[PDB]
DNA sequence: TTGACTCTCTTAAGAGAGTCA
DNA sequence: TTGACTCTCTTAAGAGAGTCA
């Protein structure tokens, strides 16, 4: 809600509830042939999810609180960042999973960045494989690698140059 | 169905027409602080576009040929790949701009791969900066770099560990 | 047969809001 | 007030198909 105090109270109640989500250990590629360990705080697969939480899509949730007799609602991963600018360079800020685990709500696994920055982490080589993200990745992106390209650049005639 | 010879004739007429598009020289980052040059064959901004070409969206075009009284139509960048498999690993193949220039129809700037592989090239460090794509990138991706993250991982209390 | 328009859809990273009990 | 559902939208890499002359 409007006040900084009200917003801090929302963040604090969100952290307390998510802090009681099951903690699931995930071993992850870091790049450079190295492996690390992340501890994700995972929202349940089915109701009930936790005080204030409800599922609006297969892997989408919202957090809601009643403040001054009014319901306030947010995307479930956006709550840590309610005191931050909601845009950057004219692009909407989004909650970005450094752990690439949508059910996870650990704020130590989230950052707040453009949708392009968010998406791009899927292909990052990782913190031990050459990540250049200023807010560093926690793991190699799940889609990093050589790809599976079916056909490369080609021409039948002689009209084109690279 | 169109014979392989009929499809090759379609590819040949497409190449003939695209080869007459304006050829624009672009200097581009290759990664590793190096600069290279790409020559893009750019479809016009407004009609007429070229024989067989029409615009179906702000940056979407189609190629149309009528063979034995049947109208055939393809996405304008898919024509080089009409003799290739159209899926891989259960994923639809898509035309992927190695030059990251949507109006370009140079077939030496296109490859044929899943939408995930396609998107991921936006963040590649490039052929002189560590590209691991088996079909190698022609340039550093336009979105490669440190990013512009507004807020990083953080908690107010002590409920979480990474 | 062809050109120049029209419309909606896919994907996978993300969102907002309404209906009931 | 709180819970458990329902619906559609955004973005930027990509698509298929209809109408008219
Ligand atoms: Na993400
Ligand atoms: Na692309
Ligand atoms: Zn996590
Ligand atoms: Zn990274
Ligand atoms: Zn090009
Ligand atoms: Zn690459």
């Amino acid at each position: 809600a409007l006040t900084n105090a009200q917003i801090l109270a929302v963040i604090d109640s969100w952290e307390e509830t998510v802090g009681q989500f099951p903690v699931i250990t995930h071993h992850v590629p870091l790049g450079g042939g190295l492996q690390g360990t992340l501890h994700c705080y995972e929202i349940p697969l089915a109701a009930p999810y936790g005080v204030g939480f409800a599922k609006n899509g297969p892997t989408r949730w919202q957090y809601k609180r009643t403040i001054n007799q009014v319901v306030h609602r947010w995307g479930s991963h956006t709550v840590p960042f309610l005191l931050e600018p909601d845009n950057i360079n004219g692009k909407t800020c989004t909650a970005s999973h450094l752990c690439h685990n949508t059910r996870c709500h650990n704020p130590l696994h989230l950052c707040w960045e453009s949708l392009d920055d968010n998406k791009g982490r899927n292909w990052c080589p990782g913190p031990n494989g050459g990540c250049v993200h200023a807010v560093v990745c926690l793991r190699q992106g799940p889609l990093y690698g050589p790809g599976a390209t079916v056909a490369g650049p080609q021409q039948r005639g002689s009209h084109f140059v690279v």
